[PDB]
């Protein structure tokens, strides 16, 4: 029934989906304003030119996170703001607009938990192949340094990078997240450079820091299921666990890339180093689980790689785009406590996106999500049964905002946001969790 009485209650989101203000107090052009400006690109028709306007609302959102109860707030740090020109100087204006914010949510007491990266590279790094360059890495790790040397002193909790297997992945094999590159080997480059980067900003971070730091990352991890025990099907799931979850999880872990993904992906590999991998695999405190889904995997072998598929199963109810499972939260953290070394453990985004509306009483009913919440804390209490080390968890999201190449048409907020007076308004789900925390 109730968890650790110090437990890490949150909600979470990311600069480029609720700041707005892209071109205010010095701030550079990333990657996500190039490409949400490309025509195509975003469902909608949308940018995060204003999103939430969380820069000059902040408050509004701290407002949101006291009445929820929440004792801390994951959000991220905009790399342009800070380092305009990706590689140069420093914009104080920019680390100050952090540090008042930072103020603000300590003096609400409400612990940041900051991302350094979430996916909001600078455009001029871009312009020299970004995460396809090795230099992306030992700027980020500068960048890093810079605000660690800033907020260390009241911040204790950071993470590196927020699901690099997007950034790389999305961004530069299956080009629908920015810069948009279709290339395998690019992909797999980008996914090197960075883990690399993760790494060299971990030890730039400890050098930096004005206290000791409880530093990790963010990955998302998606729990993997063959359809059937045929060979083919098994295979196809290992592959898809390792294209998604290993070719991370290992390395970080000091035990390579796993070879079975090295084999398989042939000449596209990366160039990886004794050196690099002694590097990605810095020491961390802590690891962040982004959890949504599960896979269930049939053999696909005319797909692109990694040649496995969903099998779409009815039975499951689904929320706007996604298929709920949440057994699969329990899964993938009791393999993280039994397989792997990182401990302990953040939940740093699970939530779901609904067709949210205001309802002529002036709330918004939905259920689903609450149902959701619901059933993944009782998956939680399981893992922590089990002996999981987990301290805390993060809804996914506080607020509607921009949803990366869906725009502001998918609603993951546990407040709703009208994207046209700025208002926010809290969700039946989020009073539930007000609710539910309080009794915790
Ligand atoms: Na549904």
């Amino acid at each position: 029934e109730r968890f650790p009485a110090d437990f890490v209650w949150g909600a979470a989101t990311a600069a480029y989906q609720i700041e707005g203000a892209v071109r205010e107090d010095g701030r550079g052009v990333s990657i996500w304003d190039t490409f949400s400006h490309t025509p195509g690109k975003i469902a909608d028709g949308t940018t995060g030119d204003v999103a939430c306007d969380s820069y000059h609302r902040y408050g509004e959102d701290i407002g949101l996170l006291n009445a929820l109860g929440m004792n801390a707030y994951r959000f991220s740090i905009a790399w342009p703001r800070i380092v305009p020109l990706g590689a140069g100087p420093i914009n104080q204006a920019g680390l100050d607009h952090y540090s008042r914010m930072v103020d603000a949510l300590l003096g609400a007491g409400l612990q940041p938990f900051v991302t350094l990266y979430h996916w909001d590279l600078p455009q001029p790094l871009e312009d020299r192949l970004g995460w396809g360059s090795r230099a992306t890495a030992t700027v980020f790790a500068e960048y890093a340094d810079i605000v660690v040397r800033q907020l260390g002193d009241r911040v204790t909790h950071w993470a590196t990078l927020n699901e690099p297997w997007c950034s790389a992945m999305l961004g530069y094999y299956l080009g629908v997240h920015a810069p948009g590159h279709t290339d395998l080997k690019r992909g797999l480059e980008a996914s090197h450079n960075l883990l690399l980067g993760h790494g060299l900003a971990v030890q730039a971070m400890r050098a930096a820091a004005p206290q000791p730091l409880q530093i990790g990352i963010v990955l998302n991890l998606t729990p993997t299921y063959p359809a059937s025990d045929s060979p083919e099907d098994v295979a196809a799931a290992r592959r898809f666990d390792g294209f998604v979850n290993r070719w991370f999880l290992d390395p970080l872990a000091g035990r390579g890339y796993p070879q079975d993904m090295l084999d398989y992906y042939g000449a596209a590999a990366p160039q990886a180093n004794p050196e690099d991998l002694t590097q990605i695999a810095a020491p961390l405190d802590w690891l962040g689980v982004n959890y949504y889904e599960r896979m269930r995997a049939v053999d696909a072998p005319d797909a692109s790689l990694p040649q496995a598929q969903r099998l779409d199963d009815p039975d499951l109810p689904h929320t706007a785009d996604r298929e709920v499972y949440p057994e699969g939260l329990y899964d993938i953290l009791l393999r993280l406590h039994n397989d792997y070394p990182f401990r302990p453990l953040y939940i740093t985004e699970n939530g779901c996106a609904l067709h949210d509306e205001i309802a002529e009483d002036g709330g918004i009913h939905d259920g689903q999500r609450q149902a959701f919440f619901e059933a993944h804390l009782a998956q939680l209490q399981r893992a922590l049964a089990a002996g999981v080390p987990l301290k805390g968890y993060f809804a996914w999201s506080l607020l509607d905002n921009f949803e990366w190449a869906m725009g502001l048409s998918m609603r993951y907020g546990i407040c709703y946001t009208n994207f046209e007076t700025l208002e926010r308004r809290i969700k039946d789900s989020g009073y539930w969790l007000r609710d539910f925390i309080a009794g915790q």
